[PDB]
Order: C-alpha cells, then structure tokens, then sequence
C-alpha cells in the first residue's frame, strides 16, 4: 500500500558517508549500539535476537539419552537448514532484528553486504563491517559491527560439567583466520595455540578480505579484473538465480534429490550462502591438497553461535535480496509452491526438528516460522513474508546480478567440446562427523608420457554444527551425496579420469579428535558416478 | 604367613644399613607403574578400580528430579557393611600385582597413628621426591601418580570434572587437581599458584596431618592428641560392639540415633585421613566454608589414583584386623540384617551390577575380584587373613587396649555423659566431600562466656556431574557429637552451633549459591 523502504548496499552506505553523507551510517552504527545494550532478557536485544538462530538450545533430552540405533539428529535452535523453510525463516530472521534497529532508530533499514559485487570482489569486505572503530556524537567508539562481546554465558548450566556449545560471560566473536570454541579445556587450549598464530588485527583482515575474494572468485585472487571462474561463489549466486523452481530454490536437501532425478544441476541459494559462511567462518578456500584441518573455528562457520556476529544479519540481507531476486526472475513475488512431501519438506530432515516439531512433521507455507509473531500475538508463517513490498513494507535498492544477461549465462555455459555430464559422489558410509567440511572434487588424466593435468571440478559446502553426544559410538549418521559438473574437462576425457575428493574439515576442534580424522578420512573409499550427456 | 610392616619401620631399617626391604617395595611399584593400562596388574587399571573410569546407568542420569537417586561408578564399598572386606581384598589385590614384580614383597601399611605421625606427619618415604635404586636416582613412585592415558568418557564434545587428561599428576593437600572443564582448570591454576614451593607444601600437609590426629593445632614438645582427633576416633572405633555397626558410617549413624552413647565405624576415621591428605584444613573454619585444594584423595572419584591410598587402606585393614582380634571374630562375621548399611541403596548408592534395594551381605561378590578358579571372591574369602589369604600384621600402634586409651575417651569428673544430635539439615546437595565441626558457648547471668568444642565429622564423598539443575544428590544430614568436653551444669544453658568446609560446588560459578544455602541453614539441636 505505502511506499517500500530501502534496503540499501552497505558499500554505497559507506561510500556516501566517505563523501560528507554520513546521516545513514550513522543510524545504522546508532541503532546497533542501541541493541547491543539493551539487556539480555529483552526480546529485542542483539544477544536474544542472535541467540534465536542457534544457542542458546532447547533440548529433547529422552532423545539425547536414546541408543545408537534409536537415536537421531535434532535443532535446539530455531533456524531453518537443509528445508524449505531456509529462505522465508530467514527473511524473517532479517526483518525482526531490523524491527529492534527501529526500537533504537525510527525507519532504519538493515542494509545488505553485497557480496557479488565489483567492490566484493576485487577488495574483499566493506571495512564498515570489520574496522575497529567509528566517530558518532563527536566521539570514538568500537565499532558494534565488527564483532559483540557476550553480556551473559552461553551455558547450559550442569552441575560438574562443560561442552562446545558453552562460552562464557565477555566471549568476543570471531572470524577467519581466528578461533573461538572454547568450552573445553582441550578446544580452549587449541583455539589458544592457533590464536597465537595469528597476533595482528589488521594482518588478520587482510587475511580475511584475501579468503573471500578467492572464495568469491573459485581460485586465488588475480589483481587487474578480478575474473570469477565457473566454480567460485560468484558463479554459484548466478547459478541459484536459476533454480527452476521454490523448492528446490530453497535448500541444500532438496537440490541434491533433484539433481539425482533430473538432468543438468540445479544449485539452491542456500549452497552460495553455506560458502559465505564457511569462508568468513574459519576455512581457506584453500587449494590441491589430499585434505585440511580447517583450525579457524571462528562463529560464523557453525550454525550454533553464527547469529551472534553482526556480520551474520548483513550476510543474510544479501541472501534475502537474492531470493527477492529469484522471485522477481521467476515470477514468484506472490506465490510459492512446495512439492509436498519432496525431500526438504520433512521436520526430520537434515538438521532435524526444532523445538516443538516433531519426527516426520510436514513443513509447509503455513507452518510457524517460530518464534516470530505479529502484532496479534500470532505466529508469522511463510504466507505472511512472500512478497517484501506489499506485506513487510520494504525493497531491496539496486546491487549486482539484479539483470539475467548474456555475458552471466555464459559463465555458466560448457564451453564447446567441453563434458556437458555430471559426477555423482557417494561415500554414503560412516559421516560421524563434528562441525562443518568442504568436499572439493577433481579429475586427473596421465596421457600416454605420463603427463598427469589435473581438473578442479568445484567445491561443496556442509554448513553443519558442533555437536555434544552421549554416546561415544554413534554421534549422527549421513548420506554424503554430492554432484559436481564436469565441465571443466574436454569431454573425451570423462573415461580416462580418476577422480578424487578433498574433505576439508574441522577434524574434532581438538587433540583428542584428530587421530579419528587423519586415518578414519583416509579409510572412505568414494564412489564416482558419471550420467549421461545432456 | 607374611608379615606386613609399618612403612616408617622399612625407612628407619633403610637408614640403619638394611635396605633391601624398602628397596624391594619401590621396585615393586615402578615395576607396577609401568605397565600398561589394559593390562589389569597395572597401578592404571588397580586404582581405576576404585572409582574412575566409571560405569554408566544412562537411563538413570536421564531420570527426572523427583525420580533420579544416587549410584555408584566405581566398584568400592562405601558407607555400607562391605566397606572393610571390599578394601581388604583390594589393597590385597595391589600386593598381588606387587608380587608380579618382586615375588614375596608385602604392603607395608603408614602406621598414622605411631609417634612419629603424631609429631612429624606422613613418613617421608611418601612425600620425597626421588629415591636411590640400583645406585641410580629414579623419581619416587609413592609420591604421585603420572595418568598413562586419559581419564575421559570419550564423549565427542562434552569434558566435565570427572575427566583428567594424559600426563596429569596426582596431588594432594594442599593442592587441586579438579580440570576437567575450562573454569575448574583455571580455579585450579590459581589455587596452586598460592602454594608453589613443594618442600614448603609437604610442611603444610604434615602440620594438617598432625593437627588431624591431634585435634586442635599441634604442639612442639610431646603430641597430647585430645579426645577430639583422629587418634580419639581410631581408638574409639577399636571398641565398635559389633561388625555392623563398626563397618561403615550408615549403621553406626543409626546405632547411634537409637542407643545410649557413641560408636565410631572404622570408616570414620578413615573418612578423616582423606580429607587431610585430599585437601581440607582441620583448622578451616577459621579461615572460611570453601576448601579449594581438590586433591585426589579428598574425594573417592579418583583417590585410588595415589599411591598413599594403598598405605593408609593398608592401615584400615589393620585396624579391621586388630578389632577382629580384639573382640574374637578373627573367624566369623555377623549382619544385622536389614540394618542401615546392608542396602546397595545406601549411601553412595549401587555399584556396577547392583540393583535399587539389593541387600548386601557376606555372600555378596566383592567385584571386580577373582581368584585363580575365575569366581569372584566374597567377605566370606577374607575374614581371617593368615588363614584364606596367608598374611598378617606386624606390630604397630594401637593394637593393645590400655588403662591410657580408656582414660582418654573417658568423661573427666563431672563432665556431661550426655550426647548431642545434630539435624534439621534436610535435603541438601552434593557435591564433593565435606566437614561439620560442632561448638557451644555458654553464657552465665553475669555476662561471662565459655566457648567448646565438640568435634568434628568428615562426609567422604564424591564429585558428580548431573544431567538437570537440581539433579545432585540430596543427603539428610545427621552428625552426634559428645558432650564430654562442657561441664554437667553448663549443658542446659548451652546455644550450639555447627560450622561446614565444603567444596562450594567444584567451581566459582557454583560457589556463592552454595555459601548462600549453607549460611541460610539453621541446624536443630538435641541433646539426650
Ligand atoms: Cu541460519
Ligand atoms: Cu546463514
Ligand atoms: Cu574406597
Ligand atoms: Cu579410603
Ligand atoms: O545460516
Ligand atoms: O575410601
């Protein structure tokens, strides 16, 4: 009915107060000191409002206590993972910590770190988000966006006992290359030793600028134009803009069943936003190894304490543009379908229940996206938020990959004489795993000299959890299945590959889960499978 | 019959020429020390006996508030009438591997109430820090313990107090060795700060011994134990009227909540020796309620881990075997059956095995002991040592009754006969050992006051690590004390008053709210 506001691009916020507008950052910085220190008991407060996403946890405590065949994964947290409710639940994530900005500043909008941006891209993070300090009122503060400082403990409160999950009172969030899990004597001394490696703040954003843009790109960053390849997550944001339809737009479960049920590959904007995650959360992109212990268990990288950095809400404020995009693209800006009972429509699937939902429980449009409610005292389901103009009352500004153009179709495009099939990789067994991993394919041909060329296939992205399990013999147990194309290879080549996977993973977080890591990794065999030309 | 001695006499023997015998003991633990922790001779796998590694119930720990209740992990008897037997098979148990090592050797006992404990505290074959063997200096086995591998559940994620890593050493008074979790390591890591120096740690640990066995802080000329210490407490328990009630803390509480006068269970000194080498201070409630030197001893989660365990238990049997002699059941043993004390939900509450409400008795299997046919062995296979297990003990302190031991329990002329209850500490909650000390003032009609004590009682326990927020143990606290040392005449105008040392949760995070209830208590007071 009324006008949409703004979300604008944090870049343009930033550029605009380096040129004498400083009005809008200084709302934005204002509003977020305000909710930094509004209490903790108060539903408005950053550290509820982050403690939404993940811990602090609700537990299902006869389910942590059953056998090992009886057992099964769940969400102590409320966000919505590997489902069809990642997009809508997160949108509305977004729009309620912005709600508590404007208890601070009246109409403050929550701008959106553009991430496929030309600035992105060739210079890595927008320093608003990182730099130390900020002049408001004439006066020097810490910046509340680079980082929040927990005003109570994550903890669980036991009697006798501490886990991965706890942090205490005056924890300060961290990125790559640094570590924050703390809670046992083992990670805490771990985290200790790594942090010592890497002792200079302005080093360290080097650092981090340097991983995003190679993340960004799908190699190391050249300088001139910064040239994104086909695998990087530039591409990947490209390619989500294309997913066929909501559900399998939607979630990481989904895609990968249609991508075993139908030709080419499908990538949901929840694969793009793991990446993000994963590069600001603790892994290099890295490069050829065998595989890598990625020792930077930075917030961002797990889902259990990612909402307590303030990167995350920008983060996710591009991710919602680009559903907003999708839908726009697609002709989805006021309906959405869901194929019930496909993969990713299920309570139990991937990360499992949150609290409240039980086993087998349908998602849908109508389910609680919890626990948000409106004005009524009534919970906001997926109906409520479909389109952002007409029903929350705002738009997303201008920022990249608004257009479907040609020069993006053809990043996309096999080149000619290229292989237009597509790798299947199931190393179904075992998956007792702790933390989140990146699996990175490639396929070696040795002609007939014995001269070895290696293909870079591409990269997947489980943005997962730290779990505490009651049994040492069963912690959770998954399908690894994974498709990558093979257009990086000549297509006479497919039959002469040997094709391999590097796992780069968090190996435990600790010494005590690294000896299960170097040699149990070693020990899966993966099968490859090779489809069918278009 | 093998001879078991007093360790001081080994070192006296060691200093006068004759070496062989405290030679042989050492080489015996390093041989034990030194094997791995799977193989069941090893010290590892011997203390781990005791209590850590634990045994689940899982379903148990998932348990509600209102339905959840105490077990036990480990396989020691506590607070129950296999106390005595189960700790006799186990330091025989240790003598065994011993033997592995140097055939023929037998396990001295610390002798901790002779003259020398009384005025030098532990002997010092216990405390030092090296040892010349086979003319090379090795480092003491007795003075510590080095963890092989890990004390840990192996649960992916989780490290609670129970859980101590490879390479952690054992200590004691007044040390803390509680490092399981982040802030237990780091409260530990500022407790030792305070006590740097080990010589002056081993003067502060034989001063507390002796202020033990004293009973009021030790003096520099001849020893004066007073009827409160743990010299008192160990000759009283020499005249428990029966097993049962000499056996354990439970039945003695009972016998004493229902007939005229005292017993002590030999438990109860017992529970003494290892709070004052396990880290509380006899004088600490002088100082405050938190006693923050979480030593190994002080708590029965991993006591078994220090090599003075098997001395001082050695010491126990002793005392078991001298009541035995001394009251003719060198041959048989009785039960009252259904007695406090005869229930594997006692106390600690059941060990592996066990279920809710299973008695305990003579027969019962003294776990995880076999003999050489594989059968488990019970009370009935260590009643009379020389006997079924082919050992006896050498001379030491204690063993006659004398007209001096009966006049130092006696009630001085005109003393109160009478004896005081202490209760109305319902339901409190567990964690780790704990100490009450008893007093009274009294206050004539001319203002003048004179203060007593009365006595102290050590709660050995354990560390617990719970699934809930008030899922602890709950404990009705009783303590008796006598009225021996107040004047007949001063009782009827007496105002009593109990103080606590306690471990204030384990951690700082738990402490103030401990301190708070504690402070919060008001103890009823019976006198008899
Ligand atoms: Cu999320
Ligand atoms: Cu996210
Ligand atoms: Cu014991
Ligand atoms: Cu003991
Ligand atoms: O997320
Ligand atoms: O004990």
């Amino acid at each position: 009915v009324n006008a949409p506001r703004v979300r604008r691009s944090v870049r343009d916020l930033q550029k605009r107060y380096d040129n004498g507008e400083k009005k809008p950052l200084e709302d934005l910085v204002r509003a977020w000191v305000g909710i930094q220190a509004l209490p903790p008991s108060d539903p408005k407060s950053f550290f509820a409002l982050g403690g939404y996403h993940g811990e602090p946890f609700q537990y299902r405590k006869p389910v942590d206590a059953l056998p090992q065949d009886d057992i099964y994964p769940y969400w102590g947290g409320y966000c919505n993972h590997g489902n069809v409710l990642f997009p809508t639940w997160h949108r509305m994530y977004v729009y309620k910590l912005e709600e508590a900005l404007q208890s601070i500043v009246p109409g403050v909008s929550m701008p959106f770190w553009d991430e496929t941006d030309e600035y992105t891209l060739k210079h890595g993070i927008p320093s608003i988000l990182t730099q130390e300090k900020f002049e408001l009122d004439g006066k020097q503060i810490d910046n509340p966006l680079r980082s929040f400082v927990l005003p109570v403990a994550l903890s669980d409160r036991l009697p006798g006992d501490g886990n991965i999950y706890e942090k205490p009172k005056g924890y300060v969030t961290v990125r790559y290359p640094l570590s924050g899990l703390v809670g046992t004597p083992e990670a805490l001394e771990q985290t200790k030793i790594h942090n010592a490696k890497f002792p200079l703040p302005e080093k360290n954003t080097e650092l981090l600028n340097s991983n995003v843009r190679a993340w960004l790109k799908g190699d190391s960053p050249t300088p001139g134009d910064p040239d994104p390849t086909r695998n990087g997550v530039y591409a990947k944001y490209v390619r989500c803009l294309s997913a066929p339809n909501y559900t399998v737009f939607s979630n990481t479960t989904s895609a990968s069943v249609w991508n075993s049920s139908n030709p080419g590959l499908v990538t949901p904007v929840e694969s793009p936003h793991n990446d993000i995650h994963l590069a600001v959360g603790g892994f290099d992109y890295g490069g050829d190894e065998i595989g890598q212990i990625a020792g930077a268990n930075g917030d961002m990288g797990e889902n259990n304490t990612a909402g307590m950095d303030p990167i995350f809400f920008f983060h996710h404020c591009n991710v919602d543009r680009m559903f907003w995009v999708w839908q726009k693209q697609t002709g989805h800006t006021d309906r959405l379908d869901i194929i019930r009972n496909y993969p990713g429509t299920n309570a139990s699937d991937s990360q499992g229940p949150t609290p409240g939902f039980a086993p087998g429980e349908s998602l849908n449009l109508t389910t609680p996206l919890n626990p948000f409610k409106k004005a009524s005292g009534e919970a906001y389901t997926s109906e409520d938020c479909i389109n952002i103009e007409r029903q929350l009352g705002f738009t997303y500004g201008p920022g990249s990959l608004d257009d479907a153009t040609p020069e993006l179709k053809s990043l996309l495009a096999v080149p000619s004489g290229n292989s237009t099939k597509k790798l299947t990789v199931t190393g179904i067994d075992r998956a007792q795993i702790q933390g989140s991993f990146i699996m990175k394919a490639y396929a070696s041909v040795t002609d007939a000299n014995g001269k070895t060329r290696e293909y870079y296939l591409g990269h997947k992205s489980i943005l997962s959890r730290w779990n505490v399990v009651q049994c040492a013999n069963c912690l959770t147990h998954l399908d690894i299945v994974a498709h990558f194309p093979l257009s990086a290879m000549p297509a006479d080549d497919v039959p002469k590959a040997k094709f391999r996977v590097e796992f780069i993973h968090r190996g435990g977080g600790v010494p005590s889960a690294a000896k299960a890591a170097i040699d149990k990794v070693s020990a899966l065999q993966p099968k490859f499978e090779v489809s069918d030309k278009l």
